[PDB]
Parts: C-alpha cells; sequence; structure tokens
C-alpha cells in the first residue's frame, strides 16, 4: 500500500543537503553524459516526477559519487534510505514502460544536481497535497512518449 | 621583504580548509582546462613553486569559482588572502620567463585541486625549512624549459 507514511516523508533537511551539495561544487562549463527523463517527451506532471523517482535512484548509486564518510557522501546515503522509504508511494506501472520517455543528456554536473533536487522538491510538494498521489496509472503518459533510452 | 615571518603564513586550518574543498567535489568524468607549471619542463623544487605559486593565484580568480558566500568560496578568498601575504616571501624573477614552464592541462576538478593543495603543502614545508628559500635567483631554471 500507499498509504499515510508517505506524506511529509521528505523533509527540509532533505532539501538542505541537496542545496549544499549544490553549492560545494565548484563551477564548470564541462559536460558530462547521462540518462535522464526527457521533460520534451513526458510532459505530464506526476507522472514525469513518477519516472523521475527511479532514475533518480540510478542517478545516486552510480554518478553522485563522493568518499566514504564525508558530508556529501553521508547526504546521499540519507537520500537513498530516504527513497527506500518511499518506494511504497510509487504504485508500479508496466514493466515494457521502463526505457520509454529515458534520453541521453550531455549536461553539466550542476545542471544534474538542479534536475535531482527538483525530482525530490516536487515530489515533496505533491506529497505534502496528496500522499496517495504517485498511485497514479502512468501507463499512458508513458505509452505517450516518442521514444526510449 | 622577505622574512621569518613567511614560514608562519601557512597554517594546518588553510590545508585542511583545501582538504575540505577537494572532500566536497563529486566525483564525476567531467575534464576542465586550464593552464600550469609542468612539472616535467620545471623538476627543480624551489624554481617550480616559486612560479607555481604565481599561477595558483589565476587559477583561484578565474578557475576555482564557488557560489559567494558558500564554504567553499569563503575558503578560497582566505586562500587568496593568504597568498597576498606571501607575496612579499618570493623574490621577482625576469618578466622574460613568465610564460615559460606552463602548458594547458585537461584535468579533473579534482586534480585541480590536488595539485593547488600541493603547491600550498609543499611552499609551508620548504619555508619551515628555510623561511628565505624563495628569494631564489630562477631565471636559469626558467630558461631550460620548452
Amino acid at each position: 500500500e500507499v498509504s499515510e507514511y508517505c506524506s511529509h516523508m521528505i523533509g527540509s533537511g532533505h532539501l538542505q543537503s541537496l542545496q549544499r551539495l549544490i553549492d560545494s561544487q565548484m563551477e564548470t562549463s564541462s559536460q558530462i553524459t547521462f540518462e535522464f527523463v526527457d521533460q520534451e517527451q513526458l510532459k505530464d506532471p506526476v507522472c514525469y516526477l513518477k519516472k523521475a523517482f527511479l532514475l533518480v535512484q540510478d542517478i545516486m548509486e552510480d554518478t553522485m559519487r563522493f568518499r566514504d564518510n564525508t558530508p556529501n557522501a553521508i547526504a546521499i546515503v540519507q537520500l537513498q534510505e530516504l527513497s527506500l522509504r518511499l518506494k511504497s508511494c510509487f504504485t508500479k506501472d508496466y514493466e515494457e514502460h521502463d526505457k520509454a520517455c529515458v534520453r541521453t543528456f550531455y549536461e553539466t554536473p550542476l545542471q544534474l544536481l538542479e534536475k535531482v533536487k527538483n525530482v525530490f522538491n516536487e515530489t515533496k510538494n505533491l506529497l505534502d497535497k496528496d500522499w496517495n498521489i504517485f498511485s497514479k496509472n502512468c501507463n499512458n503518459s508513458f505509452a505517450e512518449c516518442s521514444s526510449q533510452g
């Protein structure tokens, strides 16, 4: 079940952690490649975040990497712990729609980090309005995407 | 004027702060371009650091940029202040030789930060050995560079 366990689960400390993450990065024009949800393909706000929340998990595990026991590595662990708690708040969608709406991006680390912060921030905002919002069936939204990863 | 006060300017807090900078950088394939001293051209330890000390000031001003008032931006300002004090410890070498021993690098921000930390670390170490050491005339060392 999705349940009231979902409401208020993403806290302000989580967002401040994301912000300190962003603020400590040296500013660079250097771009990196990553997979993320293509907003131009998936425009519905709820299903965008349903898909994006899942990808953020891969992004944290493989891309947002820091030295053991540094403040930023600790924030990632907390965001991963938080994401595990959040997994019962997103209803599962069809497995045929796993790579739909995903594309490779060529963007700076700061732009990737802003995408991740926006996912956690907007997920928190919608959960605070309705703890059941991510029980939405997004199979038709994913089917309307033009491409796949 | 070079003086005994040189051996007291770079503190442990400056290095620990540099380490905290390094520890906060995300491990990523993102590489950046910068100008720095070539260790292969300038192998003499003292003249390497005379050259590297000047270049680190451009790197801090133009490349190691952080959003204003963040912990890392403040650390950079403090390292810049510290460098301003250290300039009394380095005698001038011929202007002749400004871009000598310098080449472009394409390395990660972590690698650049390690290069900067090593300059401050080795400078502190040598000043602790002879606070007059960077009065050395490095004009001939700079001349053998490519």
